């Protein structure tokens, strides 16, 4: 129609994946730009279509890969997503929800997010990471938050509050990993600015977007966060730096996917050591 | 379909309403979450459900109460939407403005409005009183103005100028009420920021709203303001603050509807009496 | 349906054109509310109105003028609009994309903008043009781009940079002209902020521009901007300033459609004779 993302399609939908896997997942991943790699390493793994799976978002018109995949990592049981759903893509509110939704009904408590992002912050510098702990949502602001519509009252609350959506701990015990690793220098905190997308922000929106507080800005993570939050799954969210929009806005120098795509590449080997790390560690409550 | 929110359809909704209820009223009512209890004292009453109403929007959706009530209160005529229709619940702009402009073709020339809104201005505190004095319509800079589509060219202009859209004599004669009875301690006047919501403002968003100049945040209200504005009819909007946000940034606290509900539970027998006291005393003009 | 402004059907409207007229046209122009006067001048003019060309956006519900205009000025051959789309009508991001993208199949490789916009710059005032060089896009932050859904990848990459979506050579040409005809005491530069609209900024809105580096606001232009820069248009944007709505704030003075148009009949026949200058000597690349 799009299917609605309520509780009986995402039930029908964690029925077929059941039937075809027998991993119950703990924990969900969503993968950035060229960091998907770790989804490859899966073991036991068990990749099923999203086209294959009833009532999930119809992918055809951006084509590209669009698989689920289940298996273990780190002795965990994880379920991926393997070709994001992004809403500049025109994906509705029920396509971007349905699927977030089907892994709280597999068992995830826990999910784990990569994006690239552009910097903000005067600080970073192309290839950091930046440990998301909050966020500026313009599309909620302005009448396109993700929730928008009927609530889902099986999954969550109507009026969901956000300022526990990325989990302290989880921040910490990155930033822990990447200390034992020797690697902490790369990493920041900071507050994601969700552009919708997908033109890359002006010059002017980077500078506006320092001014209001902001530390990175991307095109992703947003609505996923809220969806997992509405349903209380626990957020940790990591972005890596393509470039720094305010030198560049100063230097006069252009942003492009080919440009992310090799900071993706440069980092994406340790980006995979790191959550893999993660999903090894982290609280099995 | 939704129908269009035009002069003929709004026509056939007040034809209907004049059919039912002998009341032509000269002033129109929304109240915010938990402050309903003047419809209830609205006298010789008449209860209109919303799905009896030609072309009234559909709101079993969502559910919960949904009716136009007809009656007196303090010697004026009054008609109060019984369950107000908020656009984060994916009410389309035909949707929101047609029963505001079946309003005017009643006879509607005043329309007071209440909401719960959080606090950004360090001076809020829960159960104060903010008299809207103006508004940042994030929904409308992005394209989510609820006038998006086509003119009706019968209830207003293409181009609403909105300086003038909260009235100043009605901001004025609501505070002289408060002086009178001896609460003005809790009364102040600000700017109100619309977030389309359904998620609370995250505390990086509250902390920009207070950078730009915002004094309150909600997910209501400027959208019948300007349908409001649009077809001249002058609007007085108090909001009853929940929280702080600001603090509660600050502080690490949560906010959820409970809560919400709690202050307006606290203050609904002195808005009621407020609002009472403004209608009674309101310029038959 | 709308129709996707996909390549075929580009296509088929611009086979249409180019059988009825026999014009190649090099340049595209699209003109501010009461600015379309150099149309009416085109020498050995075709007009083909909307309604006729394959696959153009229906506008009889908004009514009023829509024609393709295709002929000479300046020794050029050149394709305008006459009758511009404005999101604030209710447009599809189809319908806006699409006779964009056939002006680039027809040959346009540069494209020339005017619009009336409020004055946000304390230097500005009724009567000024600002030549724009840079944007905020409130719509695009808020998932509202004119870029939203699939991509055309006939047209333009998935991720366009917009940091040099307003060519610097165009502008640098417009001054010139203006300087040899002694009216740069008119002419500044200036960051455009888009308001989806319809209703004028707010003055609590128009404050909060000022904060964040708007020089003018305006209901249009952006859209037309990032589909031609995402399929390798250049495009030249200049603003007449209807009024300082800063000024109009602190002064509570209003702003409508009525003024609006008396600037633009004040400055007419000065931007007419600006822009066939530019058009003349635009560089033949
Ligand atoms: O956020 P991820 O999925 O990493 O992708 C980001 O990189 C792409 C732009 O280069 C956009 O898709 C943006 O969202
Ligand atoms: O604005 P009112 O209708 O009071 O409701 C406000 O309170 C609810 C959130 O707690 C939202 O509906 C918000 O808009
Ligand atoms: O931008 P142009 O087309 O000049 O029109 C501007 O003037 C009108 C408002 O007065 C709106 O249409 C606004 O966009
Ligand atoms: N500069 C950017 C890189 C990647 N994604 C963005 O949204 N922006
Ligand atoms: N903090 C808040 C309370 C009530 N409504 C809101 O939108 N926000
Ligand atoms: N003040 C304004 C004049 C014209 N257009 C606008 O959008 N604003």
């Amino acid at each position: 129609t799009p299917v609605v993302a309520n509780y009986e399609n995402a039930s029908m939908a964690a029925d077929y994946i059941k039937r075809v896997s027998n991993v119950l997942p703990d924990i969900g991943i969503i993968c950035g730009s060229g960091l998907g790699k770790l989804i490859e390493e899966i073991e036991e793994r068990k990749v099923i279509p999203y086209i294959n799976i009833p009532n999930f978002p119809k992918t055809t018109v951006a084509g590209h890969v669009g698989n689920l995949v289940l298996g273990s990592v780190g002795g965990r049981k994880i379920v991926a997503m393997q070709g994001r759903l992004h809403m500049y893509e025109g994906y509705s509110n029920q396509e971007i929800a349905l699927p977030i939704r089907v892994m709280k009904l597999l068992g995830v408590r826990v999910l784990l997010i990569t994006n690239l992002a552009g910097g903000i912050n005067r600080k970073l510098k192309s290839g950091d990471f930046v440990l998301i702990k909050g966020h500026i949502n313009f599309p909620g602001l302005g009448l396109n938050n993700v929730l928008v519509g009927p609530n889902q009252d099986e999954f969550g609350p109507r009026f969901p509050d956000l300022s526990n959506a990325y989990d302290r701990l989880l921040q910490q015990l990155a930033l822990k990993i990447a200390q034992e690793n020797d690697f902490q220098d790369l990493v920041h905190e900071g507050v994601y600015a969700f552009n919708g997308g997908p033109t890359y922000e002006s010059p002017d929106e980077s500078n506006m977007l320092l001014k209001l507080g902001c530390d990175v800005v991307g095109m992703s993570t947003v609505p996923e966060v809220i969806i997992a939050c509405h349903c209380g799954i626990k957020v940790l969210a990591v972005s890596l730096i393509a470039n720094n929009s305010i030198l560049d806005a100063e230097n006069d120098v252009s942003i492009n996917h080919e440009k992310v795509l090799a900071v993706a590449e440069k980092r994406a080997d340790l980006l995979q050591m790191w959550f893999k790390e993660i999903i090894t560690r982290l609280p099995l409550d």
